[PDB]
């Protein structure tokens, strides 16, 4: 076998060309989504202190940033709406408003730029007054299969507003084949289901929750009866298999970097499209060391590279126009 | 053939006590090796502006806190010295010096706490002024075996002074296997070799830099290569290492889980100074709970990890003590 | 490849320190579950000559008892009923009797313990008079389909009473599918199925038929026809296939020890929740070993280990309180 | 269990954004070596009947034309000598003249472009009178080990003329393991050594034996064989080869994938001459359209190469920075 | 291990009787499928400048060659029409006329030659003005399941016709089960499905288009939204499986040199009946180098020699005829 | 998810052109070996009583015959001596005689038969008065290393006779390694090997031992066993074989199957003289039709036998030439 000294690994890496040649893996701007949080209103833009660098942008502002995003090549953006307190309710409808910010955000951004991807978020959490992803029963639980109802309604009207690709982030079981089938049953024949299939119950989102304003209804509130106990592997593997069983045409692993031997074993074991979220934690986490002067921006690029790696498609990122404007060089 | 709804994945979720039956991974204190940066002086304690909350220790300071470590059954440290201004030099002697601070610090704890595990550093970056892993040319590239000459002389230095384990850190070719035979060939036959196999050429190192008082991608690997890191694996193994390591971390995850499914060999994960300082200044900035911890270091046991060096160690070890 | 002796595995042994950063498995309370035989009456408590250091209990010592049992973490109880004679029949209505042992107990500790998992058991043979695990023909066969019947009949009984889980220990064929309708039909949408899947017919539970009182009703029969036959290690995959297909959330092996290779393929080949029973015999064995001063107590720990390491979640046990107690240290 | 309606396989293609997000491989300038036939004079070039658009190139015209290479990002290229007449010979020694062209081509490319990648060509037909890649006996069979001695002493003076890939393209059996252990004797520790592993005996050679001014079924691959090319790059692995290469390309891309797969190590493809001239006329006779090229390299990726050898180098740059 | 010099893999090559013995591959009459570009009318020939050496044929001409293909021993034609271009239109209904060329070639080649395979092809693109392989909407996107409507009524009328084999070259999802549900239903229970199931969206077919007469109709237009991505692998994977549960008796990848590490992946996942298509590119590439004398002619061997070695039971290929002339020997 | 009625596997077998179209195997004269037994005269045949229609062969008779087997396109023949009583003994010398017949049949085919190949029966079998394979202990034990050192010079001989293949057919432990070093220190490097690797003691030999005039479990392997046969092939090829076989044949299908799988080298197999003598006897009885020949020998392809060693060699070459 491959023995020292006829064996040196250091040769390859002698050079630059040569490093290069066997590069096994390259970040792309093929494989970037910017996720924006987006506010009512107009001529609105608010800092996320949890977030540096990112806002939330109210849609003639989108339309604009846009713009650059476009320029840069960023194949799609992930939306999530913040929704106004007085519309959150125990029902969720605001869910499925065809006024409702992501609905108006998606149809904006369809007709300015018709080619680049909308993914819209398919949850209830920035609906609801407790900030749970479904509809509670009167013992507070989270019911899974009339929260599924409401994320279908929810679903048709993003296909409606002319979304290309649904998330469904919500941790219900079954709703990617209930949303394939409503989906299927109403014409929308291509739109796409981006199913976060494997979401675990994490600490890393909390900037996420300021930056929709869900963390004031969650409070303390946990998940741990829908998304994922971090400790467990095999079980993602059940979670994506059955999804992709049930229409999924893309399965994400959610969060991303302490999640990325999730992403191999996604990847290796069923051979589709496979993304994966770098949330509002890594983000928040990485900003705040690179802005301390204690890491060098190229951790951005070194992260991302990361998902390649592992074996991920297509990386959901608030670090998207940096990395782009970096890739374009 | 599970199909939703005879298969609701929810179902285990329901009740904490079944997520505690199928839950399929759990830190504990046997996971966790703590570094520390360890000072020549006597009563003298550093903050470090990268990594807060982590201070470099004289030894006599490193020995007190070495009894609450020990008391909370922390296993083993990595011992990273601080090498004086000084001692430095083109040559890196300092790496086998008998009263080098690695040595001193070897002698004292084995001497105190018998049953703690010393895992000792062999690298020549503590030592050169340069700060390269290595011996450099004439063109500032790091010689591969002049190198390894210089580390196995280090590491039978830590040997001597008692270690169990010696961490070659160095990435040149072919170490692990030069110094396995010296210590056989001198009669350490148990002295551990803890092989830093596939370490790569990382941003999120900066911070140890700092720490240690310490442009590598001719030895350290490129971060986009995870075939590669199995050939690294391998040939360690195949030369002698008792345990095999993967760094940085949870950027490298990926290559934990591959590196134990392909060996299934005693298999380490260093959660590095970058990594570190991320997560405690976010937790610092109020941004991330302090939960983030532990669920970042469960992540190294899912991931196939056996043993964690973390600088989290003593804080993990107390939340697992309740 | 690795070679003496460059390579000498007994470094990693040298010390505790590294057995321990090495150490592949360890148990936890997480992985027990106790089996507790469950009397009629008030103020009972009936030692097993075959079974030392265990009791039958009535119910209101039971909850007794059950308060150390949550104070030493142990997550779920396994309920076993000690059907009074008079109440075994051939029809085995007793199994779904609202007022029956298991029934009552279940109400009872889901009261006390709102969060101490019970596993109930579904099958007849605590209930027919001839003591096997289904409804007899005529010629003495144990009837499939109309046992699923009676059993279905039971589980959705054990749910009405509040148990988290059914286990459905009966080995007839396509009992788990059959109860998993009956349960999502009823509405018990989240109360979890643990199969026996490979259920052997072994030797190994005689002193169990001592503690419920199936023995004498049984007598020298056997349960070939359904339990399967302990030389057979490839049929095992396909009942679990079966069952996992079916909607288990769990899968059993049964009995423990003298199947850990079962344990070993079972968890190797479809990686999901997969628990195995020590069963009375093996307990007994080691508690006579033990109590003659043949076996030290540590064999204990490392029968239980040998479970974890085998593959095994979690473990049906008989030492689950002493090991919890060791545990605690 | 995915099946239609549920799973429309179109939906990921219905539009340029998800095509993109989901598109498993994309060719890189990072992913081309150029192959360059070098002529003996000065101020001359020469066009190849049997490959419309390559020209042999003087060393001075090379070394301009090298100018665009690098700066098109093209990170090496491999040099193939055309021998002159009067330098060839039964014993194949211009093979290891310090003053031969593939010696003289490297030290001055070496010199002006210090980064650039040289891969030089270890074989000795171009030296041979007969064409042949070895030394023949008195029967006219190729000469194993005979064959290796020149081979050795050739990819020495390669070494020294300061090629960073010597690259072995002889297939004699045993012969990465020999070069290997004279470059570690000699101090070569980094010369990278690219061996053509599955060489085939394949008809789509033609051309590039017009190109280089030089019936090889004793040591190239049968052509119906899959399973002993994975013995022949086990074998240059195990003797120290850095990369391993298939060749011809496109009609062995099962090779590829198979060896890519295999051995997890640093694979490279040769779309050879014949591939070339025949892509090159079809374009050229309106038959096929020009994006044909990026669609046969595009293969070469999927397939799981690395690195491509490629006429088309310069073209598919240019493209490629667009 | 193997290793020099107790290995050399020199041995077995030195000579011809070895080479012989340890040859991995052959390539038999028995591989072969030609392809036949079909005129209307009566003693038409007709050259195509792209595709040296290949005819038109009317189907009287036709019958005539075929003579000499059945003597050599070639198993099968896969026949394809070109459509005069007035009988093209917006809905293809040329394509189920019972007096197409397609249609009646397959009644006559039937009758003469009863024991040679007869390969229609199922898609619409000689058919349509535009040239694409399906039905348009009003945004110019090619209907799925429209298409299928039209590619099952042409299915039927190739059964209808006799032929032996129906291979649906549409890419449209779900078409397999489709026609194999129409073929079951109308009693057509023998008539083989060869799926196109790994079509790539290739520059390979121009010289066809122009055979066919589909190049001037289709213009500059794409198949990206139907044709498989070149860049994909794992994709080709799990549309031959979709093929292979819907029904279809050989799965083909297309083209063919560009693909072989697609036609192994997909032999070694599937171990079922696999074809590739030597594509008119492919052909006219080969033809052109060797009437320049740039390859000697043992290259068209070579070429479908690494189809088998790949692993393909069997090739389309103009080369057919050459081939098995070369093989009768 | 393939399922009745959307999948008819009888589609496929409905007409003889999608039979074969799909075939997956198909016997070509490419697989053939044809054994044959040498006689010491002129001008003389015998016929087998216990193998019907097989005859032994004087060599100018065998060279008549191999006129016809060369027409028909058989690649090789395997030679089996018929030793004269005279010349048996305990020390096997004859096996190594320069003019025993193997070696005069040898250089008698090279001669006229260039391109046929000529497979030698290394052995002692065929030369011990006893008939055991190898040389006997006082025990009547047959003694490994001792019997290699004959097999070795006996397999100098027939390289030195110009046999292109050496059949070691003997099983004795590390013989293959043996034969390869002493061929390769006298230069013939080109001689192949073809291991006799999964040779077991088998009731299926019988009629061998009457064609050629000659209590094997202490050597040949156990027919119950299959993974030992694995580790024999592993342990031949690591010892230099170029070819390995299986004996008996059809009896051990799945050891055939089971070797090409695990090693995916050149696999042979022989279909041994009980085989051809059952299928022979049964066909002349009118029991069973002449297809059952290449019916026997396609199961060897569809096994996965690159080459089948078989009695029926001519018969089948005849029927592959309509
Ligand atoms: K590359
Ligand atoms: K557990
Ligand atoms: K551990
Ligand atoms: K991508
Ligand atoms: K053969
Ligand atoms: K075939
Ligand atoms: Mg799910
Ligand atoms: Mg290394
Ligand atoms: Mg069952
Ligand atoms: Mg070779
Ligand atoms: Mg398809
Ligand atoms: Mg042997
Ligand atoms: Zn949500
Ligand atoms: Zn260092
Ligand atoms: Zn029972
Ligand atoms: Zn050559
Ligand atoms: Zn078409
Ligand atoms: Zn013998």
């Amino acid at each position: 076998n491959r023995a020292y000294p006829y064996t040196r690994l250091r040769r390859n890496r002698r050079d630059d060309f040569s490093r290069r040649l066997v590069r096994e893996n390259v970040l792309t701007v093929d494989d970037l989504i910017l996720p924006v949080f987006v506010l009512d209103g107009v001529n609105q833009r608010e800092s996320i202190p949890s977030m540096p660098g990112v806002e939330r942008l109210s849609i003639d502002q989108l339309l604009i940033e846009a713009e650059e995003w476009v320029a840069l090549g960023i194949p799609a953006l992930a939306l999530f709406p913040v929704t106004p307190v007085e519309k959150k309710s125990l029902d969720a409808a605001e869910a499925y408003n065809p006024e409702g910010i992501a609905q108006r955000a998606t149809r904006a951004l369809r007709e300015r730029f018709p080619e680049l991807g909308i993914i819209t978020d398919v949850c209830l959490c920035p609906f609801t007054t407790h900030g749970q992803c479904g509809i509670l029963d009167d013992d507070g639980y989270v019911l899974n299969d009339v929260s599924i109802d409401v994320l279908v309604r929810q679903a048709l009207s993003h296909a409606e507003a002319g979304a290309q690709v649904v998330a469904p982030s919500d941790m219900m079981d079954g709703r990617i084949g209930a949303i394939r089938e409503a989906l299927e049953s109403a014409g929308h024949t291509n739109v796409r289901v981006m199913a976060y299939s494997a979401k675990y119950a994490s600490a890393y989102y909390g900037p996420f929750r300021d930056a929709v304003g869900s963390a004031s209804n969650l409070g303390k509130g946990n998940k741990a009866t829908y998304q994922m106990d971090p400790a467990n592997s095999d079980e993602a593997l059940h979670e994506v298999a059955a999804d992709l069983a049930e229409g999924a045409d893309m399965v994400m692993v959610k969060p991303g970097m302490p999640y990325l031997d999730i992403v191999r074993r996604v990847k290796d074991e069923f051979r589709a499209p496979t993304f994966v979220y770098q949330v509002s934690g890594e983000y928040a986490m990485h900003m705040g060391a690179i802005q301390n002067g204690w890491l060098a921006e190229s951790v951005i690029l070194e992260s991302l590279t990361a998902f390649k790696r592992a074996g991920a498609d297509g990386i959901l990122t608030y670090f998207a126009k940096q990395a782009a404007e970096q890739l374009r060089r």
